[PDB]
């Protein structure tokens, strides 16, 4: 593509004061012609960066200088306080008139919602070699996070629901593989792959090389999602297609928080009720939490207030210097972002989806100033809130119960350490446990008589903590529709005649109505896969069998003829699916 002369001009340019990338061409011949294919390739790699980053590599270096100087300084705001527009959501396990109104209002709005899934990470930090959306939400059905989100979206928004997945070099191919393998048919899905950015070996922003001598690359952060969307087409801009088709909201979700399918309808309803352009999904936060705080900020004493997320580390540092006259006052943002689409698009078009950047290098020492590993510039998807002036827009937050926040983000060992400090585990074990409990709390809210012990049923991480799983009740999207309390009530029309023992397992797939049941064991009930077909009705059912059990993965663990996978090891237990009754037709 690019010319021999253009590559020469760029090389020369990069060697000028303020750029100083001479180290990249150490011992090269005078002109491009004389350069070998390998050298020609590196210059090409530098050159093509322009169609990936605003201003290309030259501006990247300049930005690096600015940010590196900036981050060497002390972060501080001239003003910081509670956001004006904070709204408390009613409990998810109480079927009050208010909860009902918000759920049904939000559910209608789901019909005009665009969904965006941010999925550019592996679960390595968890102990998981594959993509995080391939993690199961729970091992009873093994439904992946990916299918979980996609089927819900297609349920509430129909088959042609507009859906974006942002991937990366790490997750992209595998994401496409998973889509194919699960036979997911999503006509209006757009998979947008973020590009990695160059790295700085040092504080002078000298570009880093890898082991082969090629330019080193690292992720630019989830902030890329806005740029990717701004540049996506269907020759018509993606966002224009959405707008013209009548879509009115857009929501952004993380890769392993199943709670989003519960919070979203509520947030949508509240966004409409309080005319919110941007609505941060929040929870009350404990000061000892790697979660950001939603704050009304003012960077300089002359600026306007901005409503935006303030990262935990920053808020810590910020506080000690400028104190001016059991959770944090400010809400904790879980990064489920809800927008009025028209407002989002306006800001998008104005900024080209570019959001403020930062750099956060890891040093070898406090004093030696040397990097431990090459740094790169990053961006956060939530920082788009900075483009929404308080004069033109209403940016606020909705506060939910902490229980509705169920990320799978820590390894078993990390969770052990965390639990000891009295903090949340947020590992695969507690994620799975929380999902089962969530179903139970929702079901009880409509009158299902679920009596079960709160005692843990298995201990993980060398006996560090326990979780319980049973009773296990999982209804698919054809059965439970949107998951609203009203939708659940359709499955259980006369709840008081349904008696699910605390040790039982109930799996429901398809169009099923359960009127009366006594279950002591494991049961799967299957109905029509078509949401519009006549339902399989269960009445006067009695099922007794050995059902399922759970036990910890033993420390002894090693050995051939083994069936333990990473999925098992990252949660520290295994379901034994001993027996299972099936009711079809
Ligand atoms: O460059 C990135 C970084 C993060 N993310 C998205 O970050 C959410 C939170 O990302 P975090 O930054 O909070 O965690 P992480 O990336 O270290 O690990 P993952 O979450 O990727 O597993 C997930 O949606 C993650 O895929 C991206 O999509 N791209």
């Amino acid at each position: 593509n690019p010319s021999n002369s253009n590559l020469q001009a760029l090389r020369e340019e990069l060697c000028t004061p303020g750029l100083d990338q001479g180290h990249l061409f150490e011992g090269w011949p005078e002109t491009v012609d004389e350069c070998n294919e390998r050298q020609i390739a590196l210059l090409t790699d530098l050159y093509m960066f322009s169609n990936m980053y605003p201003g290309g590599v030259a501006q990247y270096i300049r930005n690096g200088h600015e940010l590196l100087a900036r981050e060497s300084e002390e972060v501080d705001f001239a003003a910081l306080e509670m956001p004006p527009l904070i709204f408390e959501a009613p409990s998810l396990h109480r079927r009050t008139a208010e909860r009902t109104a918000l759920e049904n209002a939000g559910t209608a709005m789901l019909c005009k919602t665009v969904f965006v899934l941010v999925a550019g990470g592996l679960g390595e930090r968890l102990g998981y070699s594959s993509i995080k959306v391939s993690l199961p939400v729970e091992t009873a059905t093994n439904t992946t996070y990916l299918a979980y989100y996609l089927r819900w979206a297609q349920r509430v928004g129909g088959k042609e629901v507009p859906f974006v997945i942002m991937t990366s070099d790490d997750t992209h191919d595998r994401t496409l593989q998973l889509l194919r393998e699960l036979q997911l048919e999503v006509p209006n899905l757009h998979v947008l792959k973020q590009g990695q950015v160059f790295c700085f070996a040092d504080s002078a922003a000298h570009l880093a090389l890898d082991e082969t001598g090629k330019l080193l690359r690292k992720p630019h952060g989830h902030g890329d999602v806005h740029s990717l969307i701004y540049n996506a087409t269907v020759a018509q801009p993606l966002v224009n297609d959405w707008l013209a088709a009548g879509y009115e909201s857009i929501v952004f979700i993380q890769d392993t928080n199943a709670g989003a399918t519960i919070t979203i309808p509520i947030s949508l309803a509240l966004s409409a009720e309080h005319s919110l352009d941007m609505n941060f999904t929040c929870i009350p936060r404990v000061p000892k939490e790697p979660i950001g705080l939603l704050c009304r900020t003012k960077k300089n004493s002359g600026d306007p207030w901005l409503v935006a997320n303030v990262e935990y580390n920053v808020f810590a540092e910020v506080s000690r210097a400028l104190n001016k006259d059991g959770f944090s006052p400010f809400p904790g943002s879980v990064n489920t972002l809800v927008f009025k689409l028209s407002s989002y698009v306006d800001r998008l078009r104005e900024s080209h989806g570019i959001v403020p950047e930062f750099i956060n290098p890891k040093y070898s020492d406090e004093t030696r100033r040397s990097f431990k590993k090459p740094a790169r510039i990053e961006s956060l998807m939530q920082d788009i809130a900075l483009l929404f002036s308080e004069d033109d827009y209403r940016v606020g937050g909705t506060v939910f119960e902490r229980f509705s926040y169920q990320p799978v983000k820590n390894s078993l060992e990390e969770a052990a350490g965390l639990v000891a400090q009295g903090n949340g585990a947020y590992c695969a074990a507690t994620g799975e446990a929380a999902f089962y409990e969530l179903q139970r709390r929702r079901l009880k809210a409509i009158g299902l008589p679920l009596f079960y012990s709160s005692q843990p049923e298995v201990t993980v991480a060398k006996d560090a903590f326990g979780v319980r799983l049973f009773p296990i009740i999982v209804l698919d999207t054809v059965c439970a529709s949107s998951g609203s309390l009203d939708d659940l009530a359709r499955v259980f029309p006369t709840p008081e005649k349904v008696h699910i023992d605390q040790h039982s397992t109930l799996i429901v797939e398809g169009r099923v109505i359960i009127e009366s049941l006594e279950l002591y064991g494991a049961l799967t009930i299957r109905g029509p896969t078509d949401s519009m077909a006549l339902p399989h009705v269960v009445r006067n059912a009695v099922v007794r069998n050995a059902g399922w059990s759970v036990h910890a993965i033993l420390s002894l663990c090693a050995g051939r003829d083994s069936r333990l996978s990473e999925v098992d090891r990252i949660r520290g237990f295994v379901l034994k699916k001993t027996a299972m009754a099936v009711m079809d037709c």
